[PDB]
């Protein structure tokens, strides 16, 4: 049949990275880059 389960309308995306949350996509993603590594490794693993 039909197809109705969530868990809230508020800061539903969460950060698999460390666990964090956000509204939307966006405001998350701007967050990840923390976790995004770029060329130029650092003297951590990444
Ligand atoms: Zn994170």
């Amino acid at each position: 049949g039909s197809s109705g389960s969530s868990g809230t309308k508020e800061k539903p995306y969460k950060c698999y990275e460390c666990g964090k949350a956000f509204r939307t996509r966006s405001n998350l993603t701007t967050h990840q880059v923390i976790h995004t590594g770029e060329k130029r490794s650092g003297p951590s693993s990444g």
